[PDB]
């Protein structure tokens, strides 16, 4: 539940939002792996209802047909391909359990589903698993609509229809032990764990019942009695009637309030300043450190979905994305997920993008295979984040950082900041409009250190910058407002 599995020493999980299972196989080994990067998010693996207006959207994956695992990301033979090949080198896959609802009510009945199963929505007949009428909660929904038409309800949050999906009887034994064997299948294949979705649309001890059925992680890859790595999504970011708090002794929580926080200071709208980031996590009102699973932006945020609203920095915002996310991966507070998306045309009409339905890119609906450069990045609009540099390399940061106190913070009382984890990494930053020229106690042995933000450490060489720390640990930075990216890191390992 709260202890993510992770092999030891690997600190952060990677969404690959909708890449298929024989890419994900291959990225782990090529690259994951090698990289430390502790283990990957995958999209829903279980069949889905097919849209075809608009064509084929990207959460058409968020309307469930069955649990036979067959999608646009493959087959069950090549998820348990993929399952098998990052767990041997060592990457961790948890899954987006899609838990509270079916497909929307107003499909139309037929076998237009990912797998070929038949379902009727508007008689509540999902065959295939088998659903019927009186598996959902229509009856136990007071509202007019049957939809969830005021988030000031418990009630009505969990036991309506979240935008006319059809609401699953989570009380009843029949559905906790339908979805429970679902997610057993799951893990015996050798998953570490879920996302759950919607966390917030189901009660905290339905959930809990369900998880009370859940079998042990396999042993071929897990310790003895390890129990599976736990996150509920639940978008709290305060003003309505449920709270995060209410679901943790389920497991993780999503904090919301990280990536909107972040995106506003490192934005500097609203008069915040990244001296203020001094007392980030708790003292900004967020949850135990312990609790929380953060981000920058996740799936739903970056194209308007969900809740975070414009502060919310993306892939399309590079430059300031990068700072957040070093930030993020060098701060102790919270198990961190990175990003890695695809690209759609936007089209904004009243300040909303109303392209963000764009599902991945494909060829005529197939999904294409992610292709990488020469130069590591990827072909086909996949944009790859998690193999920038910058953020590739402060993966890394964070897990020879692990357990190291936060210590040695530096401001300049505006938006240059700097601080250190324990005698082993230092980060400095400015996102002020004019220089940074400090001479810094980082904490660190004196010596020669790569900065991994512009460069890597190459045998007995930097390709980028290199720090001098003297004798005491003191070193002078010099950071221009007008750098590629405004900020450097050091650590341990890009000691020369
Ligand atoms: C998204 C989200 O949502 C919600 O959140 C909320 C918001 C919005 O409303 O707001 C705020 O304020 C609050 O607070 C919050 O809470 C919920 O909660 C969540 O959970 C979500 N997220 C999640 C979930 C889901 C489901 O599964 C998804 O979603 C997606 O998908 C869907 C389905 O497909 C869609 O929808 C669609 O379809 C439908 C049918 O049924 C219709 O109706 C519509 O129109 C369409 O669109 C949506 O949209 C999407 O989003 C997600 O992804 C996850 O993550
Ligand atoms: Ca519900
Ligand atoms: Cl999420």
């Amino acid at each position: 539940q709260y202890a993510p599995q992770t092999q030891s020493g690997r600190t952060s999980i990677v969404h690959l939002f909708e890449w298929r299972w024989v890419d994900i196989a291959l990225e782990c080994e090529r690259y994951l792996g090698p990289k430390g990067f502790g283990g990957v998010q995958v999209s829903p693996p279980n069949e889905n209802v097919v849209v075809t207006n608009p064509s084929r959207p990207w959460w058409e994956r968020y309307q469930p047909v069955s649990y036979k695992l067959c999608t646009r990301s493959g087959n069950e033979n090549e998820f348990r391909d993929m399952v098998t090949r990052c767990n041997n080198v060592g990457v961790r896959i948890y899954v987006d359990a899609v838990i509270n609802h079916m497909c929307g009510s107003g499909a139309a009945a037929g076998t237009g589903t990912t797998c070929g199963s038949y379902c009727n929505p508007g008689s509540r007949e999902f065959p295939a698993v088998p659903y019927s009428a009186w598996d959902f909660n229509d009856g136990k929904c007071k509202t007019a609509s049957g939809g969830i038409e005021s988030y000031n309800d418990p009630y009505q949050v969990r036991d309506c229809q979240l935008v006319g999906l059809l609401d699953l009887a989570l009380e009843k034994d029949y559905v906790r032990s339908m979805i429970a064997d679902y997610l057993n299948k799951l893990i015996d294949i050798g998953v570490a764990g879920f996302r759950i979705d919607a966390s917030k649309h189901m009660w905290p001890g339905d959930i809990k019942a369900v998880l009370d059925k859940l079998h042990n992680l396999n042993t071929n890859w897990f310790p003895a009695g390890s129990r599976p790595f736990i996150f509920q999504e639940v978008i709290d970011l305060g003003g309505e009637a449920i709270k995060s708090s209410e679901y943790f002794g389920n497991g993780r929580v999503t904090e919301f309030k990280y990536g909107a926080k972040l995106g506003t200071v490192v934005r500097k709208w609203s008069g915040e300043k990244m001296s203020y980031l001094k007392n980030w996590g708790e003292g900004w009102g967020f949850m135990p450190s312990d609790r929380a699973l953060v981000f920058v932006d996740n799936h739903d945020n970056q194209r308007g979905h969900g809740a975070g609203g414009s502060s919310i920095l993306t892939f399309w915002d590079a430059r300031l994305y990068k700072v957040a996310v070093g930030f993020m991966l060098a701060h102790p507070y919270g198990f961190t997920r990175v990003m890695s998306s695809y690209r759609w045309a936007r089209n904004f009409v009243n300040g909303e993008d109303v392209n963000d339905w764009i599902g991945p890119p494909n060829n005529n609906g197939v999904i294409k295979e992610v292709t990488i450069n020469a130069d590591t990045t990827c072909g086909n609009d996949w944009v790859c984040e998690h193999r920038w540099r910058e953020i590739r390399n402060m993966v890394w940061f964070r897990n020879v950082v692990d357990g190291e106190p936060f210590a040695n913070w530096w401001d300049n009382g505006s938006n240059q900041v700097a601080f250190g984890r324990g005698n082993r990494g230092f980060i400095v930053f400015n996102n002020d409009d004019w220089q940074l020229s400090s001479t810094l106690q980082t904490g660190l042995p004196g010596g020669t250190y790569c900065d991994v933000i512009s460069g890597d450490k190459v045998g007995n060489s930097c390709t980028g910058i290199k720090v001098y720390v003297s004798s005491d640990g003191t070193a002078q930075f010099s950071i221009s407002n007008s750098a590629e990216d405004p900020f450097i890191a050091i650590h341990a390992e890009s000691k020369l």
